[PDB]
């Protein structure tokens, strides 16, 4: 893919991503709740923020970034969830897949971007990288 | 519609106006740029805060929020925006027309969580009014 | 009276207040000098943040607001003061039935305001009120 | 009970409420003792906000709040825990019950100052009910 | 007229210029709205703090300041607007001409002032000067 | 007495006197209101603080701190006030005796601290020791 | 006297203002121990910026400010007060002679550095008038 | 060029156009007056800040930043602007123009200093594309 | 010269300092340099600022500040220094001189525009002596 | 040992802690990760902050603190944990005996000082008493 | 001599350093100019604190602080400087040796307070040691 | 090297300059004490610092940073300073050399990073390039 489409597609999972920890946020039962409800809440809000970050990055590219929910659900690699009771592991283990799979598309996005000679996608790109890596080595240490 | 019911319906409204408004934002042309983009950002981000304090009351009732982008579009009164390209005259036009629908739905909620004797929601949704009503005001100063 | 003829009285009021107790502020003398120019700086600046709150709550209401001093002497319930010399007792003892006066109109507000459905004003009415009530509490406590 | 009544043996449930969670704060032992210790913390400083409030409306309703301790043992529904070790799971579970019978007496506490016209009195107890159901929930959800 | 004379005529506009802008504030419509109605605050609550400033210098010459809103009606060089329906561009234009009349006064305040020795007032005068030129000159680019 | 029953014996005259302080400072009245309102705020959060530190300090001992206000009122040296009505002065006479009793006990907890070698309940003390001294001074000037 | 020279003298005056007010400070008895305990530490402190500020004016024209407390003594046109006992009202008709003494000084400072062309003196000198006609209007507001 | 000649050549534009939207600022007039006087002051304090950062980056580099303005007016690509009246509109276009160029030189500065394995350069120029194009983009949007 | 012409010839001054400082700022070597180098920091902002506050003054009198950096060089009063190698005694020795010739065109500036009754201009002269007046004499016992 | 001997050894003992908590920290896997993750960055900066502190004590006693890695190695009474995998539970076991170990040397710190009449060794030593027997008790608690 | 006794005199040891020290600021001259005079600002602001501190201290065990200038003088062991000019290095070894006089006095008032159980006046002295102790530290190294 | 292998004898010499600099911070002498006191404490803690994100970075790999001190000292390139007495010149003399070497070694650490397509090592390499290469500048410009 081009740039701006490995762009789009990555707001596409931003925001059903957000969706999907925002449902595990408020139904997280246990004794880990507080843990749990509250990392889950700066993991939403995260993605929330990407959202926002990766629509910019379309824009300034001369692009039209996502246009309703209708196009992210068209566009995202993420499978919804319909369930509302589940474990806290296995929602640590279900997000760590998810940041796995987010690193895989930023470091295309940082190649791509940087063949095509697009010096600022780059650098996006790497730094997202390094949120990627430190999330994904947190919840790695914690299911170890 | 009880309580809990009015409270889902408003917080899919909530998603689908904040991606309308997003999309408003990164897409607005012309000599007033400036302001509509400011304007349109602080908009969905109030949208977005609407959202969680939603999901919030939905859950503290003892029901689900919102699971998945799928059931916003159920159950959203919203229709999705496909137009990229717009006079920002209309965008605010647009933007008063989505707030008096949610000024009719949160005195419904209103009324309907007094009957049931849920003070708490009573409080929330007349907090959510008084917001609404000084929005309502500027909007129709603006284009009046 | 009508919701924004009780609001309009009260912005009336609420100027002529303002003015009084500035009155009192620079005219104030004796031993309790300090505490009372304190008192009455914080006092007439409530009074003129309460006149700027009726005056959003008007024009939310699609009324207009006081357009003149003279229209705020015409609806006043509310006696001019012309006096430069007094004893600082009588101030608070002034103060206190002004306060007084402004909770049985507030009051009316808020059941007025209630009767019509207005829930924004019930709101704005009731935590007057409250500011009102400990005002009162405070004054009666110092003169008893 | 009249609406001062009501406030005074929450006045005195408060601060019962109060030493039975700073038992639990400096006696709380095992593998969640920090989260544990946090919490209690939080919740007994709570208390302490609520004795202060409760005192607040008491007297400016016009009568005395609690005068000493031996009136707050005479008047509060709360039973005092004489014991020193507990585990951490009922130490929630104990403080959840609390929480409950707050509840009760507060939703009490609204609807009788609303029949009394009492308009600040149903200002502050809603309120309190607000904040009452989140931690309801959150206790709810942990032990869950 | 003597030093304090001016003082206190400029009290009287002050108050009455207040009220003015007050009202433009409230009563602005169009696409210039929300830059007029955030001017509109920021001028109206400069002759507030004029209001007060002035006071304080004719109580610190041994005068009494301003007593009532009749006395102020009386001193004022203002005539009061009874108009609710206004283009943005007159406002401005009708505020630069009040600038204009208050830069007179003040010369003249700063100018008695210094005649007398009375150097504090000068000071103050030349202060609001420096303040009243700004504000001209960005009304009058404005305007150009 | 061994530290640890110092420490216990104090911890309830903290209490103690924090509902004593507390009671004066809703009750008092006259012309002093403003300064006894405020400083009455002061003092019974300087017991609630006192009662939390020496909680702290008989934790950190391994012995338990006060369970219940039953407990508080047998091992208290202080007299619980029924009255509703005095005067501010008899207030600041009664705060003062109360003082020099916490002074007399905590110079004994620093002996008896540093006879068994206890460097860090010594430490303790003498900071508070340094507290009490400020306002029995501050007290006795205003008493004189 | 020269501008230099008036300003040594006005330097000796602070120190030993600031010393006496400092001794009235520790000093003070009776019912308006805390009001006027608190304004002498302001007054003191004011006339150890003032000295600070002398001295830097001072050195900046070329001269040394005072070197020892011996050469504040002599210079002085202020009796020291070597007593230890006095009624509150008294500290305060003292202090607001020396208030008028200094307004005297400043005044002359002011006239003095001007017929010298020294433009930033009279600066210095008229911001110090403005401070001194603050305080003397307060204190004889107070005394009358 | 080499790297520390572009960067030269950039610090001489940065000053260059620093003083041509300095120009622009203070003789701007019309309806748009106060959007256009407040973006082009954080435009000129942006080209300041870039002067600055570019001086840094050649002095770390061991060559001699700018020395004087007549070598900034022969290093220079940027005409200088001698008109005084001009629109709102011409403003931006002209400015937009301006930052296309620099964009085009920044890109040149990253590739030559990634060539000449100059890694901080290229951070520093890549960091400033970033800046670039987003002032670019909403340039383009407000003409647009 | 009128007051507007000396204000454009010390704007272009300004400038050119600015330029001066900044050379010597990056080009500073030896065992003060830490101290050189943030002073010389703080000098050439300070320039900068006055630049900016001069710009102001010139627009506020109805005329155009300067436009260009040619402009700049046609009205200085100071020589450009060519020079990338000095000693930091030389420096401030420099910085002095040119301090010295500040002071000489800010009182002609504060004593014409007096003349003209411009007042403002008066405040804004006053007040940059005194800035100058510190300056001057700190440089002076630096190098004493 | 002399007071200074011992304060050598603590700080050898200060950098062998820091590096054994900061491997903890670095190698903390399982379900409560976050806590103890969070808890070893503190417990290590805060073994990083007495490092300081001994040095600061030595230096000011005269004496060289710490001059390389291999002396602290000599000098420490704490065995180096070449472990790269260990349980959180084995974590604050082994961290509680560093602090008991930590507690029974300022205790001989603080004694063999004050024998000397080391007043200001004396403070330090109590001080740290304090915050070990604080971090002591915690431990204990969670561990029980 | 008593414990208030060794107060007083270092109460007028204060205010005789204060102004030695502020004589010593404002006639440094030299190439360390700028170290040195905001050095000895530090150091006299210190004195004045200690002033202050001193003169609390004695108020509080029931004597009269310093009333005069002249008892300072009277019972001040620091001879007066009289001289205007020096050297920087001289300066810093003037107050060292002044330095290692308060450290003997602070020492003998540890002592004798502690002879008499005033475990406050210890805390107190033992803190200035702490102080005074780093202070000749630094000095002795910069001398050296 | 590897990677990670660069990253780990980094993190040794990291601390290994830590303890060299804190060496020299407290046992500087001489008239440039304050200077190269407060610049070596930047110093160990810029060195303190870097050990940290060392660690991290190395973590994140899936590589165990450093155990011990043992192990620092075995893959430290720095040689341990065992002197405790220097002139302040040698000290930036031979913290310019480990800058220097600091300066290779990340260089290498950017390239080998690079090759591996390690994008996050990479940016975190040239961040501390740019620190670096500051810090190097301002160390020869002092020593030129």
């Amino acid at each position: 893919m081009k740039t701006f489409e490995i762009l789009k597609h990555l707001q596409a999972d931003a925001i059903v991503l957000f969706m999907k920890v925002h449902n595990f946020h408020w139904n997280v039962k246990g004794t880990d709740f507080f843990n749990v409800h509250k990392a889950t809440e700066e993991i939403y809000e995260g993605f929330a923020d990407m959202f926002d970050d990766l629509a910019e990055r379309i824009a300034q590219l001369g692009h039209h970034p996502l246009v309703t929910l209708s196009e992210a659900l068209k566009l995202t690699r993420v499978k919804e969830e319909t369930k509302t009771s589940f474990h806290s592991k296995d929602i640590f283990k279900e997000i760590l897949e998810d940041y796995k799979h987010l690193e895989k598309e930023f470091k295309e996005l940082s190649n791509t971007a940087e063949k095509e000679g697009d010096k600022v996608t780059v650098t996006y790109a790497d730094d997202q990288l390094a949120k990627l890596q430190k999330s994904i080595w947190m919840l790695q240490a914690h299911l170890a």
